[PDB]
């Protein structure tokens, strides 16, 4: 191992809704403060696409710039996870183990099936007929896990449901909600919309405002990752708190412990449902 | 001799209303980018209150962990600004020069009197009869500048207006907006609400959603500090783009120039009006 006392933190992208995403802000704060309490510095990747991220992480390996890495995402056949495996770099992954070799490498995750099941159950407890899950593109394991938990509680209570995969584009979201507008306005059908993540959810609420689809009256809404932004959304949003500052602190501790020396295969951080106005009946 | 090649980045707090604000996120990216260009690293303060902040800036000085500081705010009688003048630390301020001694130090700021005037003018072009400016507590220089701009244009155009000071606390905001509820619902009186900053603005919109006061039908709304939070607000908001990344880069450049060397007193970064649905009542 190197002797830089620095940890490289690999991000998914540099995009405006990613570097402003309260998930990454809190995860990186969690990592950095822990690292900084033990004499370790941090270096966040700034790359915005896969070929460039393969380039800039390889630079960090070859120029011996850091001692270790923390991958801030999990994906099946991740070539940059393969890079760190090929070039013998110690690392942590924030996300779900997906393979045989993943037994060797410490992962830090939430239980994303349970989190979604908890959220999906709660909306059913308020009384719904039909459910909608809205997700983002990419073969991300967090997406797969949260979809799976949603589909399981929905099937368990024999409810009708649909999955919508969308980009964050206003026009694109608008078209999807235009299609549902008439059913979303039907007073005989009780509906709930669940989004993958709060940043995507905020775009949804904006389109729902534009179409005068009122919450909770026409539809109930909920999402993942509680922060100040879901708290002061229009209306305040029911959400699963996934403790991103805790996730970061735990990843920071794990990588430090690896550099001291044993494998802890998977560390699970408990989540918490926060009930707000968007799933609460006004009477 | 024995320079650290690090810059202390001093914020007022680190809680999530602050640290999730794309203004601070973008100014901090802007500073670091310019610093990491020229070999310098950065060290961002983590304290939430004034007591912990003073203690940690003092410790940064005493244990010499940074060469210089950037203050990411401007307020009169600032105790950490006084601490840096006491300890002769090289520093710059992001915000308005206030005091007699503030002549000595570079400030990087927006044209906040003018940008609020620009915003008030745009709202008035759409046709209004009354105007409300909502500000946050704590007499910062950015508040006074934005209220002054507002007041000058609103009085010039012979318009009725009020100034509301509030905390970001939900039930305080709710109480304020419930008093205006009947007036805001009136189809004969045209009104506009302007908030000090996008993050406070969002708490306002959420209370407006609660009270069934639709935008821009019942009231037009607008604020300062353009980001994704105003672009995808409910509804998208008209706002002043105050250029936080560029502001950060000019701060990064100003401090590196102070350490190399005779002091540029004020840098102004221009702002841009961004018109969206919330003021588009046509």
């Amino acid at each position: 191992t190197n002797q830089t006392y620095k940890i490289g933190l690999v991000l998914k992208g540099s995009e405006e809704p990613i570097r402003l995403n309260p998930f990454y802000i809190n995860v990186l704060l969690g990592i950095s403060e822990t690292c900084n309490q033990h004499g370790y510095g941090t270096q966040t990747t700034v790359s915005n696409n896969m070929n460039d991220l393969m380039d800039e992480v390889y630079k960090m390996i070859k120029q011996r710039m850091v001692d270790a890495f923390i991958l801030l995402y999990s994906k099946e056949n991740d070539p940059i996870k393969q890079m760190l495996i090929d070039e013998s770099m110690p690392f942590i992954v924030i996300g779900k183990p997906t393979s045989d070799i993943d037994h060797q490498f410490t992962h830090i995750d939430n239980d994303n099936i349970l989190a979604s099941e908890n959220l999906t159950r709660h909306v059913i407890e308020q009384g719904v007929d039909e459910l909608i899950f809205i997700t983002e593109k990419g073969n991300f394991e967090v997406s797969k896990d949260r979809i799976q938990g949603f589909e399981t509680v929905a099937s368990q209570f024999n409810l009708d449901y649909q999955i919508i995969e969308t980009s964050n584009e206003r026009e694109v979201i608008l078209n999807y909600m235009q299609n549902l507008h008439t059913r979303l306005k039907d007073p005989n059908i009780k509906q709930a919309i669940i989004s993958l993540d709060a940043m995507l959810h905020l775009a949804i609420l904006s389109v729902l405002y534009e179409l005068n689809i009122e919450i909770p009256k026409d539809v109930m809404t909920a999402t993942f990752n509680d922060s100040y932004l879901t708290e002061i959304a229009s209306p305040p949003q029911t959400c699963i708190d996934i403790k991103p500052r805790m996730l970061g602190q735990q990843a920071g501790s794990a990588i430090l412990n690896i550099l001291k020396n044993d494998v802890i295969e998977l560390v699970i951080i408990d989540t918490e449902l926060k009930i707000r106005k968007s799933t609460q009946r006004e009477g």
